[PDB]
């Protein structure tokens, strides 16, 4: 649990997700994206399942990054929702939703969707 | 921005979402689902845009709930991703993602997608 | 099942969705968006469950619109995926996905997600 | 356009998507999934952009499969929404929504989301 997820992961875009698993389920750390209106690190927070199953299933988790730091504000936030798989090629497989603040008139087009896969190399 | 988010919020299912918005952009609270493999409050955390634009744009935000508490463990996690719209009929408009831990053969079906709209009611 | 789907349907944006449901499970028609880079009818096609269960369950269905007609080309496509619920206040409840053609560097942001609920109005 | 997309593709699960691009934008063919309540082929229909851009961007497309054939009915339908990329390693990169028919009471959990990548080998 804690041991697996805690640390540095990298997705297929080159972004760098540096997280610490609390013992109770807390997720805390930072996020630097390779693309988008984004530069340097951003704060992130979320949760994972701290007593996950033994049947060889992944560990369900989820975190969120609001795209504002000491450099820029993108008026957006994405949530990654996924599950952590251990073993030889450990991965965190996710899908995500990026909502950016709009007027009610562009609400229809406020949310992008996607998938990021995170490995340790 | 920080008063308008903070407090109790109810989605279209009857779920109760109690959240505190810090001044940095941090979200903390509890979520209680009306539906699903859930009962009582579950801890939540998220992030939001503490400097949203001043143009009638909503305020982007995310948060996560891992469906484990003292009472049960659904081995799953939801992230909600949307925007907050203040004023007379303030709402929090989300789309969400729920991943449950599955086996590798079952990963293709591990994730539900939906939308929740929250009102102060 | 085939009468209840066929006809004119309006989402929460004012868009008009004219569809014919064949007896095999086929959907044909036109879609006219109230929003976006669109104007006049666009051709649509989809599929539905022509033997939905008899247990109060809705009727699964999908359809696609490529945003090219005689008038303009947004180089993009939406699929709607939901269920039809008959009776007094019949609705078609969708979530949708809109992909626009992008470059490879831009693929991560090529896809919008949303929901549309259709009423006979 | 037509030339690229028309034919046989395979996703990362082993499913077999056999499609024909109309000259106007029509998509027609069959779908055999490796997983899920699915056996043999199912009819599919959809649309792609028939005059796509020249700037090296993908071709936006979308299709739908209702999971009923002469063998079984899964009371579900998925829509794939994505874009076709030509060149050496041609791919159709998609995300999808599988909605299954539910009572209004399980509507919240009626729709799964995912991503399939289709290549020619
Ligand atoms: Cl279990
Ligand atoms: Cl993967
Ligand atoms: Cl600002
Ligand atoms: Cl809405
Ligand atoms: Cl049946
Ligand atoms: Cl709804
Ligand atoms: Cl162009
Ligand atoms: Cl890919
Ligand atoms: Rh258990
Ligand atoms: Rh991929
Ligand atoms: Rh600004
Ligand atoms: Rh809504
Ligand atoms: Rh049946
Ligand atoms: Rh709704
Ligand atoms: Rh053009
Ligand atoms: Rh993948």
């Amino acid at each position: 649990d804690q041991a697996g997820i805690t640390g540095t992961w990298y997705n297929q875009l080159g972004s760098t997700f540096i997280v610490t698993a609390g013992a109770d389920g807390a997720l805390t750390g930072t996020y630097e994206s390779a693309v988008g209106n984004a530069e340097s690190r951003y704060v992130l927070t979320g949760r994972y399942d701290s007593a996950p199953a033994t049947d060889g299933s992944g560990t369900a988790l989820g975190w969120t990054v609001a795209w504002k730091n000491n450099y820029r504000n993108a008026h957006s936030a994405t949530t990654w929702s996924g599950q952590y798989v251990g073993g030889a090629e450990a991965r965190i497989n996710t899908q995500w939703l990026l909502t950016y603040g709009t007027t009610e008139a562009n609400a229809w087009e406020s949310t992008l969707v996607g998938h990021d896969t995170f490995t340790k190399v």
